[PDB]
């Protein structure tokens, strides 16, 4: 049940009592070196040092790092239980990593199995090892910074995601969508999509610093997850709609895709169905009209999908008498009025 | 005082962030009580007397010394320099460090604010009555609080959507329960990030008041909005009384962040069931909001309106002689005007 | 209650509290020592850490390496406490300069023990017994002061051979 060591970094995150205490270690310049472990095991790798039974606090391990040594701290991390000890973990572990201090920590994490933290004196940075991997912190402020290049190039992506969906819905309404225009759309949502995980993984990481950014990537995102489904329902090669299960293992295989592969319009048209040749892109696509719902304001999914799922195509909802989408079990008289006036306002506009 | 009103006294462009920020770049050290009465010299040890305006420059050179510097309460004036706090060890702290110990125990037992700026850690940190706050650089609060900015205009623009939807529903008379609890959440959360930002602001000082700009005409209009929003579509049968919207509005403060989320708890706060089908079940606005759209209408002349007719749908259809019946003639003409111009330009 | 001048000599050179001193201002950290405990001195010390380690010259330093005061044992022979903060009483009077050292003074007056303080910033190792206040000397500078004596002794020992001689053939 030993620590990951993904789990180890959240540890660490800002907003956390260990955090706080590594923060005061990198103002006093001290550097440290910390077990987040005890047992008979450490124990045993541990020399000399000092033997106390102290609560954890940030200030305490700062004190307690000025001097010389390693700070070790009890499992559960409520304690603080050694200091100023030598670490001799076996010399055979090996390990590629430079300095004394470094390479007395992967080795003494890899044989006690807990994490060890090393903040190097001459470069104040922090490190932390797991069973040999190696993980370094980043001050919130360089990765805000990140974040913020990311989200400038979401605001963008976003505004070039508008741009296309509105040129595919005008072309539903007209009824000359080709699987070009469709693929557009595709991977433009996809982009939108992977700069999110980009900024979700500086989220995670920001802590409690990051919650502020946490609000604008949400809201800036928010709806894409539906986008890429309602794109999939509606043009997958699949003539009969496609199930829960077929809609998420087709949205999966586009994640898979690497990012040179989104550029090819054609390998995005493999994961939908169609031929990867080039004649295929210029084909024509009828819509079921899942999309064209979706734009009816203040309409439930629940309502759209009976509807979708009755008339088949976009066409026959278009062409549709507000007493026709009556007559689908599930859509009410009010409901049918509001549907039959959204896609004339939608005939409109295009 | 309270914590965040001291934090002001420390905010830029004030004389105390002056001499601290002078402090900070020495990296002398310092600790300071922003009061004297006769209770503090008791505290205080041996030290200097001195009788001299407060000053940037005097602040910093003062606090090169060890020991404390003293401040009159209206900081004003300099009182007494170098002198070394003893307050009563029985007073607890969680703080660590002599110079924290006594900052903490000192504000407590003399009841005014004391400054502590750490030489270890560069660190301002202002304790007022047992309340412990950091001061932060100008520069990441700005950060903090343009992320906050860009996200409140985004919230303001999907706030427009959705306010628009129900008046247009209102209209067309098929408003649901779902419409009036999207435009509820949307307007509390308006609120509670102009809450944010205005922490920021204030804390920020003269460097905040451009964001105070910004914020303040991203808020307006938002406290009105939220008392209409509740006479319009509060469950009891009655139009609520001032008292009934206020204690509305508070409930809905009272939740949590995550409870703002839920639909279903802000139907609970209205008075609606919790139940999902409640949630799709058609609603009749009252009209309050429509009368109030239409220019020059009083609240109680559409206050005898809106609780003869009842509901919006009553005051449309009511013919213009309909209104008059006690009221004048010419309001109802008047508010028939308003009414139509209002279908037109839905 | 030891005298001073038998304080002085528990810090004198090869001992091993004076080698821990001598570690302490090497490393320009400053110091706060009680070389006593009791119930009386407990009372006054705050939260700290508490340890029981055989004291030892280098453990001395790394301890003084963070703020604060260590406590010893009566004898020596023990550490006792680490990172405390003593707050004797205010009222006991002294004339002391800074907090650390009128606090070792006070520390020292009520406890009846040696309290030693070494200033960070001018490297000076202070002691202070029952009220009385003892400013050790490094060694370097006692040498100098006992050879100029071992010169003039040796002057006054020939100024004695020549008397003598006199006295004898007077005799
Ligand atoms: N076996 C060895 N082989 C080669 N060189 C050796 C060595 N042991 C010590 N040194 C050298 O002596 C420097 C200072 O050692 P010190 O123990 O004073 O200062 C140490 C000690 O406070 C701590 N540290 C390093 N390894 C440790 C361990 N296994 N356990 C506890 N603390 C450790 O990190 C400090 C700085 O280490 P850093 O490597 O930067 O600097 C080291 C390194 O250059
Ligand atoms: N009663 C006591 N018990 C245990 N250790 C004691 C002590 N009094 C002083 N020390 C130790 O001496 C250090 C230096 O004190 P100094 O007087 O040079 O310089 C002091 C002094 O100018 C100021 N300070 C702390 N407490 C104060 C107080 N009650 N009134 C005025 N100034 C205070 O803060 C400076 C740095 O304090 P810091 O804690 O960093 O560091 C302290 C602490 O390690
Ligand atoms: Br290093
Ligand atoms: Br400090
Ligand atoms: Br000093």
């Amino acid at each position: 049940t030993r620590p990951t060591l993904r789990e180890a970094v959240a540890r660490l995150a800002p907003g956390t009592g260990l955090r706080d205490g590594l923060e005061r270690i990198l103002r006093g310049r001290t550097g440290a070196l910390i077990v987040l472990g005890h047992d008979e095991n450490v124990e045993a790798i541990c020399d000399g040092g000092f033997s106390l039974d102290v609560r954890y606090a940030a200030t305490r391990l700062r004190e307690l790092c000025k001097m010389d040594g390693a700070v070790v701290l009890s499992t559960d991390g409520s304690r603080i239980v050694r200091a100023n000890v030598q670490l001799v973990p076996d010399p055979s572990i090996p390990t590629d990593e430079s300095g004394t201090r470094h390479r007395s920590a992967e080795r003494a994490a890899i044989q006690t199995g807990y994490p060890v933290i090393s903040v190097s004196h001459s470069m104040n940075i922090v490190t932390v090892y797991v069973r040999g991997e190696r993980h370094v912190l980043t001050d919130s402020a360089t990765i805000l910074s990140r974040a913020n290049q990311a989200i400038a190039t979401l605001e963008r992506y976003k505004t070039r995601l508008d741009e296309v969906s509105r040129q595919l819905s005008r072309a539903e309404i007209e009824d000359f969508v080709t699987l070009r225009d469709v693929m557009t759309v595709v991977q433009r949502l996809e982009l939108v999509r992977r700069i999110g995980l980009v900024i979700d993984y500086d989220v995670v990481e920001l802590g409690t610093d990051g919650r502020q950014l946490r609000l604008q990537l949400d809201e800036l995102l928010g709806g894409n997850d539906t986008a890429r489904e309602l794109i999939v329902r509606d043009y997958h090669a699949n003539p009969e709609p496609p199930s829960t299960g077929q809609i998420n293992a087709t949205l999966d295989e586009l994640d898979a895709l690497s990012d040179g592969d989104l550029l090819d319009f054609t390998a995005l048209a493999k994961v939908f169905g169609y031929p990867t040749t080039t004649e295929a892109q210029d084909s024509t696509l009828s819509p079921r009209g899942y999309r064209a719902m979706a734009g009816i304001p203040r309409l439930q999914f629940a309502h759209a999908d009976l509807l979708v799922r009755a008339f088949g195509t976009l066409q026959g909802l278009l062409a549709a008498s507000a007493g026709d989408l009556q007559s689908v079990d599930g859509i009410g008289a009010m409901w049918a009025r509001h549907v039959r006036e959204g896609l004339s306002q939608l005939a409109e506009s295009t």
